[PDB]
């Protein structure tokens, strides 16, 4: 029942800002990196069972599933990967992103656009182009499962998760900007992952709603 609550690094509290700010109407590329994220993931779990098929003993089903939640206004993705110890979350969720954000911004002056985001490995806070929140729910085989969260404003949470337990793997659930909710619809995010996420080695499945 403990909340703990973190700054962001000033490098990534700036990535966040920018994303949050700039004017750039291609937001759709969020889907592309989130999914991405969760492929390498996938593959890491895999890599490891290879030598240890018990690193399989929390769940064999390796895949990638997307849910939209219109009353919610939410489109979480979900992977079974390799999930995240609570030191990876703190660690800007397993990224090296405070030299990732330098070399992007470098990019950036030299003619780069923020499509490009996921080649320095920051691709999750494209997130922030569509999202007003975002509520990470993870589970490592060698931890207990934590729930990390952040507005942006320079700051983010991390506690203990009391929900529905995972096994093992990640939760990204996107608390949408009230302009952006064509991401909740069927054939717009249809459209985004067959365009973008075609040769994905894992099952991606489109939850519909009632
Ligand atoms: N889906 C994911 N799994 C593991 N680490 C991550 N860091 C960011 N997204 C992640």
């Amino acid at each position: 029942e403990e909340v703990e609550t973190f700054a962001f690094q000033a490098e990534i509290a700036q990535l966040m800002s920018l994303i949050i700010n700039t004017f750039y109407s291609n937001k759709e590329i969020f889907l592309r990196e989130l999914i991405s994220n969760s492929s390498d993931a996938l593959d890491k779990i895999r890599y490891e069972s290879l030598t240890d098929p018990s690193k399989l003993d929390s769940g064999k089903e390796l895949h990638i599933n997307l849910i939209p939640n219109k009353q919610d206004r939410t489109l979480t993705i979900v992977d079974t990967g390799i999930g995240m110890t609570k030191a990876d979350l703190i660690n800007n969720l397993g990224t090296i992103a405070k030299s990732g954000t330098k070399a992007f911004m470098e990019a950036l002056q030299a003619g780069a656009d923020i499509s490009m985001i996921g080649q320095f490995g920051v691709g999750f806070y494209s997130a922030y182009l569509v999202a007003e929140k975002v509520t990470v729910i993870t589970k490592h085989n060698d931890d207990e499962q934590y729930a990390w969260e952040s507005s942006a404003g320079g700051s983010f949470t991390v506690r203990t998760d009391t929900g529905e337990p995972m096994g093992r793997g990640t939760k990204v659930i996107l608390h949408l900007k009230e302009d952006q909710t064509e991401y909740l619809e069927e054939r717009r995010i249809k459209e985004i992952v067959k365009k973008h996420s075609q040769f994905i080695g894992y099952p991606i499945t489109l939850f519909v709603e009632k």
